[PDB]
């Protein structure tokens, strides 16, 4: 029952392919606190990878889950239905941006959600190709690995992933890719490899997660929407990570000024329970013939009641406003730290989807991956759990539960401050 | 709060692609009993589609789940580990057949397990192709739909699924496909479309589920194993449905006299909680580099403890012996009904994976899909939940919990018997 | 000079990937005779691989070529047209079977012809998949290698060829594949891997060439034509080898009682000059937008006049009739030899597309690849050029020019007769 | 017998997909002169699309062709060899750039050459993927259409072409793509879609043909070579159009300062006869096992002696030097015309591979496709045959025979001048 001991057993029974960011075995948790098997307490700034916007075991969520456990945990919706699945669908049809009739499909994981959105876009348009962006992340199934703009390590050593997935450039001025370059990269696909008539959908993260927490501007998103409309291409917004309130609105697309045809959600939607889904223009969703959509565990009963509670908690605890306030506080603190450390070349984020990006001597073409990894390690040593990301591994992101305590905001920022001070020594 | 009312709401909020076998909304359940929103009771012979071998809400399983709910529900193993994931892996490494050391990856859905078994086989052999069988069912992601030997409705209207998946014939003498034809169909692939050096794996269900409950014979499975050994090809046993004790042994491969290189499992492994996995040769599992395997919800903590308890219950309540006793009582009972109804052309099954196949006037060339569906509808009217399957929709399968009580076995057979009799006028 | 000296230079300047059936360098040839650089004379029973139905350098063909050579050899039709191309197309439109308007595309090689026929079927049906048959041979480009039903050596060591080509079984009672098995295999594809709505074409050789000189029966071709009509699938007859008179009619489909949608031709169409083409249902051919069809050397002027001259020669010289007479004499002569040599298990062929298949001890399950190779070697030492074929390399085919004299037919059979006698001594 | 009547017959016998740049039917030609069926004479600045660098029917080439026509026209090299094939291979092994042992394969068309070079590279590296550049042109087979950086019209309406072909950006400063952008676009592929370990080759035209006569700089080519060397990727130089002396040297790579691993050649290699081939590092070429390379008409006897004669003519008549002189006279004359017409935004070219690009009011952002088309039509009315190209159809290219007479160069330039003036009036 020591972390080391458990890691030894892990090497024996579990594949090295399953990475381990922190060699620690968590035992119990509560809101933003996690205790490992040795009793040490940590402040969780990773949030189970953006899955815990309402924190570990939110009391209301757990209470709803415990009540559902008295009724049933599974029937397989496609065989025998149940109300929690229906209710969530009804609520998502209203909450997802788009001033038009929508329908919702529930599945189990974010990769399944993206898979289903594409199968739906293909059926609706009678086309087979898709376009995804550089640095994108959409899942670990063969097809979402192809959609994912990163081979190593997600699909490394496995041979080539499915074809007919084309690569566009994600707008990112910080790294010299203008919105014009991004829109131009799409037309390039049209002229060089796949005409519009063969593209069923363009998949994009309103705010890239693993890609580096880079956000699309409303203007860029508006150009994209116009491009899709012109060519009858479905716009799929993958909000698995940006969704469930992380950016200050339930869905980031609300802040773009345009609505997508399809939206994928997961992670924080059920606050720590396995659930995912796709909500979209009704006519598009209905394109698949009966029997064409499913999944054994899809819209698991317990996960659904959990999601329903999460939605009510956002409303009751005013978490969207808190997300925004937390974001301002984190960025202000991060900018203060930045004044003493030029390596921090950018502080950014919508709502609580905050990140800082490190550069050697603030040199924007020199991603500082060693410092980023060093800060993560030093933070773990000070009891703070962090995650990094970015195609060059030089981005630190903050995904702490929105339910965080005032004291914990100070605590996390203080610990980060120390890490940069002690790394520079 | 009426089934019809909820069905109307379903039709407006959920896409038609999500099918519905029984237009009923379950409210609560216990072991083999299910109650709908109207208070009507049903005997569940579908088991959430082979997910409830230990019954709805087995008390031991629920108690384990409730204890974990007091600790944590999610951290994302790849970020912070936890003991329930590690303990289940160790047990699965022991329980899945094979005299070599195994390693286990836990994910969430059956589709993901198959996806990962193939990725792992590709990384291990450094090959990209795979072979799957006619009538096979492996999931609803783009790649598993390609593996699935059934286009309609699973991938209907969507265009061609991922290439480089070759089709072999599942052995099935009842319908003229000999074991020699089956093996010859694999050599044909080697000769005509993809040499052995390009085939990473051959995926097979030891007992096809959706395909019609057709079982491979040990002899066949041994020829398959030998063919794979000869070519360095990974044998992937998809036991998502056949697994977790349905055939009288924990895994069907135990009755085949050979061990596969990789085994996928899900559905009944956690008795009603979202979990799936892949267990196989340790050096094959480790072929994928760190960071190449995962998934946000993978090995969800609550589902892991649920699974550990399910395995304990199989042992304490002697469910494997019960599966075999249940299977015999069911087959004896159906063979009885078959005496008065020639349409019942075959009664079969390993352990409790039982099925009957209907033919118009016992003519094996005339699948009776109409009678099949009628029996399903009549049974529901009598309070019995059934599922059919098979490429010709003329197979009735029984997936009732292995924890069913003796009187319920009689009750169910009695209802089935009544359905056939009444179907005669 | 010396054949061996040239072979030595060959090994140093040319990749070993280019096979050499006969280690002999030809210097001159005429009709059915070939003389090597050592002055040795050979009776050519291979016909440049079915390219010389009108014999080496037919005087009429040569005179037409010389006349054209004084005018121009190339302009690239797509840039500046020329009459010989136009004229050939008009004649092929009327001569290729099909009681409906047709258009003809001229390219250069047989592989290009097949490539374009599939491209045209895809544009006409707006579908991307194709079906080809076991043991088929369609060319050496990436896509035709996928269509080709034989991986080694055509595409050995190169990794997997293009996907979305599905495999059906070619009817062959001799080796246990009935017509019902063949058609069932097509429906199997529709059920398991690609719905009819995703198949642009079914490609078939009315008489397989490399596959072993196995011919389709009119009854089978008719079931196949009806299956295509029912699903809107284009039937492509690849007559690159069976065409230009080899079977007794200009095209083998003529003897099938049904017409294909598209026909590819090459080899013998130009009597020894580079030319290939696609003739088919006009509205299908016109489905491709201008600029979509071409090739720099396409419908080479010199090869076009040679082809026009070849058609006239078939008429003026009664070659179709002669092909039938030649085929009968060859089969009668081969059957006489078969009375003394049990290894000859089958003597078959339409028109002059004649082959015999060798089996060890006359057992249809024991192909005798060694004996076949031995006969080719012995025949060569006796001044007779032969080619073998078949997936088991135990089929000897006869592709001698249709212009052969009676004495040479007798002579060819005697030589063959002696090779069998001396192979058994 | 008028161009009009022949164009009408054409509309009825030939598919519309076969485009027709000039609605004229040629009857005969000599060097750079062409006469149509109406007896009108034209000055050919298109060279049969870069195929006639030694002019129409060069008397030395014709005499070589006539000598061979008396011996044999076809045997199928892979069946029975002949010396003309072997001798050209030996010469190309020496002529193709690269200070190391090489081997040569002869096929028939440029697309078949690219096809085989890729197959060879895949076999040599044991990798399945390839990278090609934007605006590239490599042929009309399925795979070369995927390699081709232009969907319309080459593969328009045919569905998606073969996957696993990735797109890099060709360096073109005139349009804003720096060499750094080009090289970075390759690393982007490695990072986002296909690791170097899965890329067998990078295919590039030293000077893009259809692409717009845009040439790679030695610096860029050297960077590409260093990149390929680092990753074990084969650099395939497609010189089908740039080769056979068009750029001032036999092969353009000679001017790049580095040698490709494989080179494709066709068009002008045989002065108007169907031939093409691939020459490469011996060890790379030998990677394919015997029987893996071929083609019925491959290295046709008559085209081989024509290519041999073409190479002698280049040496004897110093056509490489003339290419350079012609190039200079063309640019000087075109530059002169550019002063009176600002629409000519660029005059460029290595050797005799000359082009000018038209912009709407010198605005490089406004490709003048309409003026380009007008000039072609006016030139034709004036007796001069020209061809345009470029992704935006605003590039006029000159592929006039290198054997052109001085007065004709002036004649041609004068006509182009009048076209621009009159188009402006
Ligand atoms: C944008 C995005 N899309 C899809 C997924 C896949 O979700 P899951 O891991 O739940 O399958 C993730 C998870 N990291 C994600 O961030
Ligand atoms: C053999 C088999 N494989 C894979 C799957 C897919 O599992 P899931 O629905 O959990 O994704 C199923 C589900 N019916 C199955 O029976
Ligand atoms: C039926 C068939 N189709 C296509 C081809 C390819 O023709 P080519 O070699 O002229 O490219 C051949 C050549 N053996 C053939 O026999
Ligand atoms: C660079 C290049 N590569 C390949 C080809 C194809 O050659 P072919 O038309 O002879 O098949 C062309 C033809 N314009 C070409 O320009």
């Amino acid at each position: 029952n020591s972390n080391k001991e458990l890691m030894q057993r892990r090497s024996q029974a579990i594949p090295r392919g399953v990475g381990q960011i922190h060699p620690i075995f968590a035992d119990r948790a509560e809101n933003c606190r996690v205790w490992d098997v040795e009793g040490r307490e940590y402040l969780d700034f990773a949030g189970g990878q953006a899955v815990l916007n309402t924190g570990h075991l939110h009391p209301k969520v757990v209470a709803a889950v415990e009540a559902q456990l008295k009724k049933l945990s599974h029937t397989c919706f496609q065989v025998l239905a149940y109300e929690p699945y229906l209710e969530l669908c009804e609520i998502m049809n209203q909450k997802v941006p788009g001033d038009f009739a929508k329908k919702t499909l529930l599945v189990t994981t974010g990769s399944e959600a993206v898979e289903n959105a594409v199968k739906i876009a293909r059926a609706a348009t009678k086309r087979s190709g898709t376009i995804a962006f550089s640095g994108a992340y959409h899942g670990r199934t063969h097809y979402t690995l192809a959609l994912t703009g990163k081979v190593n390590p997600y699909s490394a050593g496995m041979g080539l992933m499915p074809g007919h997935v084309y690569r566009a450039l994600y707008p990112c001025p910080l790294h010299g890719i203008s919105e014009d370059d991004a829109i131009a990269s799409i037309h390039r696909i049209f002229k060089n490899d796949a005409a519009p008539e063969d593209i069923a959908a363009i998949v994009i993260e309103p705010v890239q997660g693993e890609g580096g927490f880079y956000a699309s501007s409303p203007a860029f998103m508006q150009r994209l929407r116009a491009l899709c409309d012109e060519h009858g291409i479905m716009l799929i917004a993958d909000e698995v990570q940006s969704g469930a309130g992380r950016t200050g609105t339930l869905f980031a697309m609300e802040q773009m000024g345009v609505a997508p045809d399809l939206t994928t959600f997961a992670k924080s939607i059920a606050g720590g329970f396995p659930l995912a889904g796709v909500t979209g223009r009704a006519e598009v969703m209905d394109a698949v013939a009966p029997g064409g959509l499913g999944g054994t565990y899809a819209g698991n009963p317990i996960a659904c009641v959990a999601a329903l509670e999460v939605l009510k908690v956002f409303e009751q605890e005013n978490l969207l406003q808190k997300a925004n306030d937390l974001g301002q506080k984190l960025k202000d603190g991060l900018l203060a730290i930045a004044e003493k450390h030029p390596e921090i070349g950018d502080v950014r984020g919508l709502g609580a989807m905050i990140a800082i990006e490190l550069f050697e001597d603030g040199d924007h073409n020199k991603p500082d991956a060693k410092l980023t990894a060093e800060i993560v390690a030093r933070a773990r040593d000070k009891g703070l759990i962090l995650l990094s990301c970015g195609p060059y591994y030089n981005v630190l992101r903050i995904l702490v539960p929105l339910t965080i305590e005032d004291a914990q905001i100070r605590q996390g920022l203080e610990i980060i401050s120390q890490c940069f001070d002690e790394a520079k020594q």
